[PDB]
């Protein structure tokens, strides 16, 4: 199929349209530049291997190259790898780059530089020297990037990378840069605005820095700005996951009240942990355009009850206040000035981290009025008395958010409190109206607390202390309600009219509820399901269930059932006949997940119980030992079978006198050491299959007819034990040869033997002598 | 060191005292009896092998055998494994055993037999022929066991091993047994008592069987009899978890009131699982030894009220009650009747799943006075309500047991439910009075909770809903309290005078506890311990603790801490120095368990912060991939090193320059491929080395000194990955001619190649063919 096999240790795709050709070795084990890169290449990526070195000859004849990743060649210490760390910083020897006359963008992020790259071609477009060790900007090193429009210099000088003095910028060291657009000198140690700034700027990141003070001039020119982030210089410290240290005094950051005035077309404005004592309605007098303000982790507790600058912000869309509470203070409840009021655009407020007692309607009451708000984010409180029926003046939003509280009758986990949420490495809400009630501490549930909630379409009850025997009674008003999230309680399904007052129900999740499912001796009624006449979707995950008194779970609509991380080998006990149809009379099932349930063996009859339309199933994790592949002639619409993660030794010997359905076969991370002799025989209708990670020597040609192989949309055979013998040269002229897809060829498609060719990728051997 | 390298692959063990000569094959994946088993052997077992056939050459030359253990060498088809089922039952030649003139014990259960091997010498006093498929008992066929005094024929026909008719016993099969003690027939279809049995009985066990009536006379001659079990016959079936039948008409088995006159040495009687609605004072007229009974799975709620045969009952020790609630029946409180008062010898109470909404103090005052009363098990009841301080009365006992309760403001977890508990196969109490109230509904606490209590040494808290700021009040009654098991609760450990009131606590376990702990923002006091003067051990497992508002922990008490299943990767950041002495103050520590912390490197800084007198460190299952075994020097008292599960592919050139006091080095499960040169020269100390499970082929005495070898109490090297080729020769001779305890020599310390040797052993490595 190919007169001239591919050695090349990178993927290389063809954008015709564009007239590109894409190399990418992201991740090769690479220590040198490979040979025999393409000549037409326009994207080269080398991010990611142990390159030392960059020279003349590295892109000699890649005259063609626009952008060039090399990012992560040698990454700072802390950074990195600690058990291949880095030798040496990379070195760059002159006129590497000189030559390539069309190059746009060159990432150099993460090498451990000492200066600016010398050099560069006119062309440059975007130039990224990111989590290097460059802390002093010269004017004389930015002259040979008179055309550049976007500059990435940040990560220079911060904790995990530290330069251990002041960063350097000289006077007008970026003003005659007159492209410039986008400048990040964010975590670098940086003392004082640089000035003057070219006022082509519409994106200028300053933030986790040391500056005290905003001079009244230091955005003057600044008319084309955006966005601003100055955040984390004068920092709140308070619960730092990160070493932190605040301006002397308590002082803020010192912004005088005109500093801003210039910036007319400023749309973002960032002061995260600036620790902000007022905010001066004066600074926004000029800005009318501003659509993004974040004021979190400063100290505008008393702020909020008053806020008269937000007057001068009918066209914001997001205002962030989270994190201002004063320390050690619990406060009784949640004081909004009326100024609020006045947003008339807002559509997204976060407020978590006020801290306080008690929300009552009447403390909503500035927000009534705001026609397009769509999120409301009060998380992370610790509110302990809530009347939800409150929310029913509310019925426009998107996402009601009352996470982590203490009541009782999506953003990182890490995202107020991380040092930069945007450093660069190396769900219900579609179901319509959403509250968010998750990790709080509800233990007991009745109609009247959700009286007047019917417009709901998702309710998160995941992670309270719900440990309750419902019988159709609690969610009453949720005549809406589409999605309901109850995992992490302790659901006691000791009726089965369970849930079935929520008629609209289409997903319903109550994983990790094992808390009843543990104890010897409890009735639980796993046919709660027949009362749910639109349920689509079942997720009982992790319920350790091992007993059930009722026999068959029963739906005519239900089409994914999640089971995993259960007991079904105590269900399915040999000998024990009773619950071999647990999922029969699910008619319309089509995915079933019963991984991870230590079943070791299939009982007899466990195929035939399943229901006639499954499409999806996946057995992976469960220490399967054998598997009688027969058995799948019971599966008749099959098209999926996950296996992966088990003990299996051996494969059907013919896959299509097992399943004449099938198309995605997993097998991966098994014991398979041989394949049978006709295994893939007439499988046409096959299309995905994963050997990898198993102990495979041998595969001849019966085993794989190719009338099957080149129909496949992905084969996958690395990390097994090949013997490179000449009995093995049809495998290696054919993969050598093949067009079909097969990842990690590169890297992990390999000979363990015999012992010349031992760690040798099957990709380069040459076995002539078996031909001679 | 030996001049016989030992090649037989069984455990061999010398009893000088009592002139026994032990051979162990237990799982050897034998397919023969070996050849070579010593003449001298007294003990042979063979349990869990292959051996489809005994014949006389079996045992030949073993004339001094005192126990043959022939177990599980071809299993019933539903207990056995599925991945090897047995082709064909073990076949035994005529003569097999006659010579075994001293053969006191053949155990030959589990291996399909059809019939009571015939043959058997006259010194038999145990057989054993459980789990074969032996329905029909013949006079005929027991002649030859005149002597015998112990038959287990049970599990020959039930719904793991069906025989698929109903047991047969001749009439009067057993009466000329005339020393037989113990007789087994459980788990069998038996229909009827056998009759008429030798009155030498000590114990009769019937249970799991389906007799529907006993006759009046069935027990008449069994003067001696000690223990009698009945159970399962007619079973309570409901919530089975093995196919149940019935007795129909819901009727009890049918016992006559005289049916236990002659059993006038009867102890104990076992009357689980049979349908009974009344217990007939008459039962016992002439049982005045009586000292357990058990009455569970029956339908004995009402007879709990009344009881008057617990006047007959004046010694027994042990009565369980539990499971005879009235299904469907939810009762308002628990009735005991005053009969239970005359139990003047009770030890041990059980009342599980009596089931009942609030226990109040005058419903136990029938127990009052007995003065003997140790355990009283309310477990598994739903109690809603319970006033805890009327457990002032009981300050005598020494468990209270509200395990798995509802109450809001040790027995095998399948115990009632099982089919045979006594089935074969192939904590706190020791502090003091100890109250369990694990697994209950409890969201909140206060003092007066555990007012009168101050007596209680332990109490178990285990999975509640605890979700509260303790602060120092909620126990100060609990005085002496000296154990606390506070594990999945909800804690919130924002004041570091949490538990300071328990002021003679010596362990706390606070594990599982990660809800606040996974939530960003969150302020954590991890210095709480410094309050704790007499605190021996902490257990905070599995809190995914990654931040911490405190930057040490404190105490001069603490020894053992575990700190497993952690996030100590994220508080040890690489640049983050603040947490590096987490522990060093914990100044009379010595055991730290940090095993599972995603700890794929160690921060310099760790070691020199660990606390001064540790002596066991785990680094265990942390994805190590490095270790600088020369920061070992900081650790002056270190004496076990567990870094096993990890990915670590070196050891140090030299042990004993790292560690002067490290004894045992446990390296298992690890990527390591050689041993340093000069690996264990001079490591005086070291006493236990685990090297199994790496990837090691080669070893040279250079690495293995024998001044060293000869103090290790165990050196486990196997499942490497050894080759045996010339180069390999003093490796192989020493490992055939070592004293070292090795384990697995015989299963699986294995050559991996070169070709013809693979999968052999390396302790029958034949290396003539390098010397000649
Ligand atoms: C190949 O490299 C070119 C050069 O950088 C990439 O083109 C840039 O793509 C971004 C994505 O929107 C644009 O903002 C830039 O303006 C583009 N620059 C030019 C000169 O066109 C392109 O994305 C890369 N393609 C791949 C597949 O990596
Ligand atoms: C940021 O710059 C400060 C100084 O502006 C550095 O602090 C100095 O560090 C040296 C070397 O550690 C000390 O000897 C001086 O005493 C410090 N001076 C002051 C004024 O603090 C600091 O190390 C730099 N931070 C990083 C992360 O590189
Ligand atoms: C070796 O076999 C003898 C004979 O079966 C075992 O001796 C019995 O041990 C049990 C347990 O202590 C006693 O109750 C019996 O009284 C002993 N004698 C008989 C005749 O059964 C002995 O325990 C076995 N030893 C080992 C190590 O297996
Ligand atoms: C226990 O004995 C009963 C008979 O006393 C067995 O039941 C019979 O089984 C055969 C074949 O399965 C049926 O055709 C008969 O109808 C059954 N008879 C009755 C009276 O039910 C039963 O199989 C035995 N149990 C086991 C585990 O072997
Ligand atoms: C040993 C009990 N077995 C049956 C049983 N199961 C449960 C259960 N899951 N939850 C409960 C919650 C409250 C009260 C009782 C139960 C309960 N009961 C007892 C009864 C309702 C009479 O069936
Ligand atoms: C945003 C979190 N700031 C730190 C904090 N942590 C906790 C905590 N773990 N538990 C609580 C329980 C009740 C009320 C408040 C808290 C609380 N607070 C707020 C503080 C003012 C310090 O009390
Ligand atoms: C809210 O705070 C504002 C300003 O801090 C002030 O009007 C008042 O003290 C508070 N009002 C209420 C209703 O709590
Ligand atoms: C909660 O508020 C609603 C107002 O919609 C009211 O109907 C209900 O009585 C209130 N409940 C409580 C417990 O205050
Ligand atoms: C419900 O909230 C939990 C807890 O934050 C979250 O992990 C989960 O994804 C949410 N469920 C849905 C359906 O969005
Ligand atoms: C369901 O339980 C609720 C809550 O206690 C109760 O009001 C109602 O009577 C019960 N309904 C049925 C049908 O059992
Ligand atoms: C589920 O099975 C139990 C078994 O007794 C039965 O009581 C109940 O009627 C069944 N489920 C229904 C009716 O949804
Ligand atoms: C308890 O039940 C027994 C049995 O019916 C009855 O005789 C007795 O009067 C009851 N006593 C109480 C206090 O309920
Ligand atoms: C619990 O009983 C004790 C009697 O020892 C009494 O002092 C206390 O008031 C009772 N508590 C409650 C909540 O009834
Ligand atoms: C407390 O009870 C739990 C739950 O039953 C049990 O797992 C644990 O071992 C008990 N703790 C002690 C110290 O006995
Ligand atoms: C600790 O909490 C208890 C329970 O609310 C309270 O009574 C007590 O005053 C608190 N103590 C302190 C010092 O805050
Ligand atoms: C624990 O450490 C913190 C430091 O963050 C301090 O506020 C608190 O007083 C300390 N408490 C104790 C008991 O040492
Ligand atoms: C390790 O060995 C070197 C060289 O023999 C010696 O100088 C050094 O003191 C030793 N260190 C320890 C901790 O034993």
């Amino acid at each position: 199929a190919r007169w001239f096999p591919k050695t090349l240790p990178c993927d290389v795709t063809l954008d015709v349209s564009k007239n590109h050709v894409i190399v990418d070795c992201t991740d090769k084990h690479l220590t040198e530049i490979p040979g025999g890169i393409p000549t037409n290449t326009t994207n080269l990526t080398l991010t990611i291997n142990h390159i030392p070195d960059i020279s003349p000859a590295s892109f000699h004849r890649l005259v063609h190259l626009v952008e060039i990743d090399f990012r992560c060649n040698c990454v700072p210490i802390r950074l990195g790898s600690k058990s291949n760390m880095c030798p040496r910083r990379l070195q760059i020897k002159p006129r590497s780059f000189s030559g390539l006359t069309y190059l746009k963008s060159l990432y150099l992020d993460g090498n451990q530089l000492l200066e600016i790259p010398q050099g560069l071609p006119p062309s440059l477009q975007l130039l990224s020297l990111e989590a290097n060790n460059i802390f002093s900007i010269r004017k004389e090193q930015l002259t040979e990037l008179a055309n550049i429009e976007i500059l990435y210099l940040g990560q220079n000088c911060y904790y995990r990378n530290p330069c251990y003095v002041s960063y350097s910028i000289e006077k007008d060291a970026f003003l005659n840069l007159t492209k410039l657009k986008v400048l990040s000198l964010k975590d670098n140690n940086v003392t004082t605005v640089p000035t003057v700034l070219p006022s082509t700027l519409t994106e200028l990141y300053l933030y986790n820095n040391m500056i005290a003070e905003i001079q009244e001039d230091d955005f003057n020119n600044l008319n084309q700005l955006q966005i601003l982030d100055l955040s984390g210089n004068c920092p709140r410290c308070y619960n730092a996951p990160f070493p932190c240290t605040p301006c002397k005094n308590n002082s803020p950051l010192q912004i005088p009240v005109n500093a801003f005035d210039a910036l007319t077309e400023l749309k973002v404005l960032r002061l995260h942990s600036n620790s902000l004592q007022h905010v001066p309605p004066r600074w926004f007098k000029n800005i009318n355009n501003l659509q993004e303000l974040d004021l979190s982790q400063n100290f505008l507790a008393k702020e909020i009850g008053d806020a008269k600058f937000l007057h001068f912000l009918p066209n914001l869309i997001q205002l962030d206040l989270s994190f201002n509470f004063e320390l050690q203070v619990y406060r009784a409840s949640m004081n909004l000035s009326q100024a609020f009021s006045s947003l008339k655009s807002l559509k997204i407020l976060r407020i978590r981290g006020y801290v306080f007692k008690e929300l009552k309607s009447f403390q909503l009451s500035p927000l009534h009025n705001l026609q397009n708000l769509e999120v409301l984010d009060l998380g992370t409180n610790f509110i302990k008395i809530a009347n939800l029926s409150m929310f029913k003046q509310f019925k426009r939003l998107k996402v009601i958010d009352l996470s982590v509280n203490k009541i009782s009758p999506v953003l990182e986990q890490l995202y107020y409190f991380r040092y930069d949420k945007y450093a660069r490495s190396c769900s219900c809400y579609k179901y319509g109206q959403t509250l968010d009630l998750s990790k709080n501490s509800i233990f007991f549930i009745k109609s009247s607390d959700f009286q007047h909630l019917s417009f709901l379409k998702c309710l998160n009850l995941s992670g309270n202390l719900i440990s309750q025997t419902l019988n159709g009674s609690e969610f009453q008003p949720l005549a809406e309600l589409r999605y309901l999230d109850f995992s992490n309680n302790r659901l006691d399904l000791l009726h089965s009219t369970a849930f079935e007052e929520l008629r609209k129900l289409e997903v319903l999740d109550i994983s990790s509820n094992s808390h009843y499912f543990q104890s010897e001796g409890i009735t639980h009624m796993l046919n709660f399901t027949k009362n749910l006449k639109v349920l689509q979707k079942l997720m009982m995950n992790d319920n350790d269930i091992s007993s059930s008194t009722s026999r068959t779970m029963e739906s005519e609509s239900l089409r994914t059932l999640e089971f995993r991380g259960n007991h079904l080998d105590v269900l399915w006990r040999d000998g024990d006949n009773r619950y071999l149809q647990l999922f029969k009379n699910l008619l319309k099932l089509e995915e079933l997940d019963i991984s991870k349930n230590s079943l070791s063996f299939l009982p007899s009859g466990v195929f035939d119980g399943m229901p006639p339309n499954l499409k999806n199933l996946s057995l992976a994790k469960n220490g399967l030992k054998s598997f009688i592949w027969e058995k799948l002639r019971y599966l008749k619409n099959l098209e999926t079978l996950d296996l992966s993660h088990n003990q299996l030794t051996t494969v059907p010997e013919r896959l299509s006198n097992c399943s004449r359905s099938l198309k995605n076969l997993i097998l991966k991370n098994n014991q398979i050491r041989s394949l049978t002799k006709y295994f893939l025989q007439d499988a046409f209708q096959l299309r995905y299959l994963d050997l990898s990670s198993n102990k495979i020597q041998m595969i001849q040609k019966t085993s794989f007819p190719e009338n099957v192989l080149n129909n496949l949309k992905m084969l996958l055979l690395h990390h097994n034990r090949f013997l490179c013998t000449c009995d093995a040269v049809w495998f290696v002229w054919w993969v050598q040869h093949t067009e079909v897809t097969i990842p990690y060829l590169a890297t992990d498609v390999t000979c363990v033997g015999p012992g010349a060719h031992k760690g040798q990728s099957v990709i380069s051997l040459d076995l002539y002598t078996c031909e001679l």
